[PDB]
């Protein structure tokens, strides 16, 4: 039945490789809320430790006045199928870099089964308030034989049946297949994330998460106060810029050298965004360069509910980048190199020499007087064309950070950074 009810003994699954145990974070810290897996809930410390290191190399390649959003959980899913037929020094490097060894020894050895119940958590909950749904996939060669226990583990675990595509004779035709999936999955708002030309005649696999997030504010701004407003991009350039505006009851605080955190709750309150804006002439370097997910949780339990007045702007933005350079960075050297890459678990006929040649990662976010609209992906290429994409996005200036998270359980689901709020 369900691994939603399930238990490990239950399922029986084990994947093919194990990765060794290291030479138990010292001290445990943040108590996990009721009802809930201490399983689980060390799991969402896991990705939101990944979230917070990732946005750090991230934002360090990217110029101070760009616009940065992602989704660290999708990264997350996503590289978690993608470690179930890892093995070996692939397999270690995507544990430690993803936080998946900073754990306990049973959820470091049981990651899959517990993402499962984390989503079943996220995704499979009987008081929806707001929308917030997830797609998992594997597209592999049609001539290929894949593994039957890979593809078993991959729809049991993670829902990720295993669809056929020509890569081999119709490669280009299957990238936009994979696209169509996608944007088919986040109401079409995420409609490319795999590149042009990144597949060829050599692909093997294609493994893709999609998140989608639609909430309604607690409390709506009425659009009869939203206003325009121009906007001055660092360059010298201005945009028009509709702000809103109002005035309400809203968990917040001013904390070290001025910054002021604010809570904007979605109806239901089991998901809120966050808002990290610095002092007026501050950079947010500093707040970026010291975020840790303790930080972070430090700010939040300081917030007390204040009667203010808010000012946000009727925004959209999107961000499109490619995962191998800040991956690399970060110690995921393997699983990217066609000679010590080793992913002996993914097809049956004994075809070991896979890598991950590339793999993107596609946001979108949208914010109005109603509420905020969020989707993103991650796809992942098993041996394609490593291709060296856009390394320019505007430039614009006095930026805020923007979190999409998930209460009870802790999870990041969205996060990042709005430069230009122009559309
Ligand atoms: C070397 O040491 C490490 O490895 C060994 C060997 O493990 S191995 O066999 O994999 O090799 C570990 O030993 C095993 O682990 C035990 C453990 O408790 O983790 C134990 O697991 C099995 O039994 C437990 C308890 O059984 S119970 O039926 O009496 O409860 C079971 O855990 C329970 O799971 C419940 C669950 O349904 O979720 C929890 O409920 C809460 O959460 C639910 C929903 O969660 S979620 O929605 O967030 O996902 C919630 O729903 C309403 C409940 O409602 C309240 C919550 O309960 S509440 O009261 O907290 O609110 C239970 O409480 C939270 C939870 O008990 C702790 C476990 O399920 S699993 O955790 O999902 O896996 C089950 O796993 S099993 O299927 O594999 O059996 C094993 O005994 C059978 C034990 O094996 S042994 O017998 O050989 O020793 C070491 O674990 S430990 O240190 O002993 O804990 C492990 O150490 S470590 O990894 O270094 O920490
Ligand atoms: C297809 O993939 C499956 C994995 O999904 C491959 O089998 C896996 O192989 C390893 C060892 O070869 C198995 O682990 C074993 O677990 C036992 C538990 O008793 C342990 O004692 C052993 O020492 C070892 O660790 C793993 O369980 C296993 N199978 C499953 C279902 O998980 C299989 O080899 C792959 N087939 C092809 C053709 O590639
Ligand atoms: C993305 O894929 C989904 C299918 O997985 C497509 O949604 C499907 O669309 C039809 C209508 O276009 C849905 O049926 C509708 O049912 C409602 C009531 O439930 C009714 O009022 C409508 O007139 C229609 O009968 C169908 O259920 C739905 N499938 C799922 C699984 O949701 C969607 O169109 C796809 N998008 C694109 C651009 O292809
Ligand atoms: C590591 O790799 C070799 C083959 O490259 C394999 O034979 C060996 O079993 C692997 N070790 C572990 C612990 O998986």
């Amino acid at each position: 039945v369900d691994i939603c009810t399930a238990k490990p003994r239950d399922i029986p699954m084990n994947p093919m490789c194990i990765y060794r145990s290291p030479e138990e974070d010292e001290g445990s810290e943040q108590k996990i809320p009721e009802a809930t897996n201490r399983r689980v809930w060390e799991l969402s410390k896991a990705n939101s430790r990944f979230a917070t290191t990732f946005y750090q190399h991230l934002a360090d390649s990217k110029n101070d006045n760009d616009n940065i959003f992602l989704s660290p959980l999708s990264i997350s899913t996503a590289f978690a199928m993608t470690k179930l037929g890892a093995c070996n020094d692939t397999l270690q490097q995507l544990m430690e870099v993803f936080k998946f060894d900073t754990i306990s020894e049973k959820t470091s050895d049981q990651i899959h089964f517990f993402f499962a119940k984390l989503n079943c958590r996220l995704y499979r909950k009987a008081n929806k308030s707001s929308k917030l749904v997830s797609a998992n996939r594997l597209f592999g060669d049609k001539s290929l034989t894949f593994n039957e226990t890979y593809q078993d583990i991959s729809e049991l675990v993670y829902g990720a049946k295993l669809q056929p595509l020509d890569f081999k004779e119709n490669a280009e035709q299957s990238r936009a297949a994979i696209n169509k999936w996608v944007s088919n999955k986040t109401e079409g708002r995420i409609t490319d994330v795999i590149p042009s030309e990144a597949i060829n005649e050599l692909t093997v696999l294609v493994l893709v998460n999609t998140i989608y997030f639609k909430g309604l504010w607690k409390s709506k701004f009425s659009p009869e106060n939203t206003r325009k407003e121009l906007f001055y991009k660092a360059d010298g350039e201005s945009c028009s810029a509709s702000m809103m505006y109002q005035e309400g009851k809203f968990r917040y605080r001013r904390v070290a050298e001025g910054t002021q955190v604010l809570e904007l709750p979605f109806k239901g309150d089991d998901i809120t965004m966050v808002l990290i804006l610095p002092k007026p002439e501050k950079s947010l370097a500093k707040v970026e360069k010291e975020l840790t997910p303790e930080v972070l949780q430090e700010w939040l339990d300081e917030l007390e509910e204040m009667m203010l007045v808010v000012h946000m702007p009727r925004f959209r933005i999107e961000d499109g980048f490619s995962l191998k350079e800040q991956l690399q960075d970060m110690g995921l050297v393997d699983l990217f190199s066609p000679e010590k890459s080793k992913l002996p678990g993914i097809v049956a006929e004994g075809r070991d020499d896979l890598y991950v040649s590339d793999a993107f990662h596609k946001a979108f976010l949208e914010v109005n007087e109603e509420g905020s609209e969020a989707a993103a992906s991650t796809a992942v290429v098993i041996a394609g064309r490593s291709l060296n994409p856009n390394r320019v996005t505007f430039k614009a200036n006095r930026p805020f950070l923007v979190f999409i998270r998930e209460v009870p359980l802790n999870t990041i689901i969205f996060m990042g950074r709005v430069a230009n709020p122009c559309v």
